[PDB]
């Protein structure tokens, strides 16, 4: 399948406009020069930002001007999160990883106690950011019940706790999708849940914005499985591939998209709406071929 | 002494109390047995509390009585972060130590990769109970950036990274004092700033409690360095024994201590005075 034209504008307008301030407000906000070089290597080696995008495609399809002073910190609070999650899941005692993003990983270059301290550093970070701005009390406290619930023991860190205790064991399909749900799924669902908060979105709009969440959550997991057995053993046993064969992983992600286009169908029509529809097509549905 | 009886009444009275409902709620808030075990069991080991107990000393001082629905939540946030990190302090990667409130450490017993999640988890969890609950949003939102600034990369977290960088470096005593700050002080400052916010102490009377809490802060440092160096030259160097001399040091316990209790009278009621005053006699007696 063809990425979208929509998809591709709106990248890029947002990625570089995003991207922009983070060098300088990491070092504002630390009183270190190591840790906010540290947490700033992990934060600008690369990244799609695929989260923070949703956010803002999120606040658009709701009619809501992304401002950059009351906005740019709380949308990429989410981003440092992000980030954070991938030092410690790079570390020695983790998955003891060389390289991400394209880069040596945080604890090869700073050491691994220093690389520890940044994922705190920026864990932390990303709540002071949610609260840094000019925006209703209401909705700084929202975004950070939000964000919590979404990143910690029953969100994120859950999902990391069950994927060290799954290590050497082949989980059923079912087992899988809980560990999927809490590991990568929640940081998604909050991702659009944030730009709901921001662009105050009516009540009623929750349920199918969130079903679409879901929904893109669940792919980009399917679709990351898959790019694990297709791009540059018993850990590759727990992916969509290993459970149903690649053809059965492609038939998931197939419904998957298709599931969350339903979900968004609910809503009214806009080209804004058609924007954020138009995340789906970062998945290839070719790619297994 | 008599002094003394009061702080230890004050433990005796609240210490229980906000420990009880710690082990049902951590699990009610976790998606993960074998993690919930390993925060629990670095919370529940032990702890003074010190800090929550700032809390509910400084909010009670104000005329705010704690109330559990409201406040129990916000009010152990602190500890939940504070024994986060606790956890990450020990480990292998920083000062791989084997025993943490008299039991082994949380990387012996779980491993260092869920002894990381388990405080990654606690830290992130602090953020979700200062906002769990159906206090006004503008205290929410208050202590969520007075805490995530006193934990992070210009608090705690650079006063953490500030220590890895001076491992085998003699200070000079003005560096060692920034480290400090950021490392011990910053959490205790938040104690009693947590307490201004739920007590909706008088702005006025903000630098007294602050100034009470900086030299409260500051001397339960200069204290834990007295300890340590008590009960290798790399390690006793960058401390206050290291820079001052044992006497120096406790010269500067006991005139910070002083500092403390100028500070509080400046309050203007008696009442107030004397409740945080109490504190100080921490000091006064042994661990
Ligand atoms: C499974 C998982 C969370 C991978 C990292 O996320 P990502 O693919 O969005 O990475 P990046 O932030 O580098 O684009
Ligand atoms: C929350 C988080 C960072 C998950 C990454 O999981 P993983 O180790 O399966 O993916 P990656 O290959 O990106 O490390
Ligand atoms: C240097 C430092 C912050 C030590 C632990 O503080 P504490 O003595 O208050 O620990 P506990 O929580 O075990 O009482
Ligand atoms: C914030 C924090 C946990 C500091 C620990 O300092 P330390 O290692 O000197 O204290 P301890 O002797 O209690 O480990
Ligand atoms: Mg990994
Ligand atoms: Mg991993
Ligand atoms: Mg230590
Ligand atoms: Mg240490």
């Amino acid at each position: 399948s063809l990425i979208n034209a929509r998809l591709i504008a709106f990248e890029d307008q947002w990625v570089p406009a995003l991207n922009a301030p983070l060098k300088q407000a990491i070092l504002a906000d630390s009183q270190d020069a190591q840790l906010a070089a540290a947490m700033t290597y992990s934060v600008l080696a690369g990244g799609k930002r695929l989260r923070p995008l949703l956010t803002v495609a999120t606040m658009q399809s709701l009619g809501v001007t992304f401002v950059p002073e009351r906005h740019w910190r709380p949308v990429m609070a989410l981003e440092l999160l992000h980030t954070y999650s991938l030092i410690h899941d790079d570390l020695p005692a983790m998955d003891n990883d060389a390289l991400r993003r394209g880069e040596p990983t945080n604890h090869v270059k700073f050491g691994a106690g220093m690389a520890t301290l940044a994922g705190d550093g920026l864990l932390t970070l990303a709540f002071q950011w949610l609260t840094a701005t000019d925006l209703p009390a209401t909705m700084q406290a929202a975004l950070v019940q939000a964000l919590a619930t979404a990143a910690g023991p029953s969100g994120m860190v859950a999902g990391q706790a069950k994927d060290i205790q799954s290590e050497h064991v082949n989980l059923p399909l079912s087992q899988l999708r809980v560990l999927h749900k809490e590991k990568t799924g929640a940081l998604l669902h909050y991702a659009v849940q944030a730009g709901l908060i921001l662009g105050q979105a009516p009540e009623a709009q929750w349920p199918a914005y969130l079903q679409f969440a879901d929904a893109f959550g669940l792919a980009f997991q399917i679709y990351d499985d898959i790019l694990d057995v297709v791009s540059s053993a018993d850990e590759a046993k727990n992916t969509y591939p290993g459970k149903l064969g690649l053809i059965g992983a492609n038939q998931a992600l197939i419904d998957t998209i298709h599931s969350g286009q339903a979900a968004l169908q609910g809503l009214p029509t806009s080209t804004q709406r058609d924007d954020l529809a138009a995340f789906f097509s970062y998945f290839d549905t070719e790619r297994v071929n």
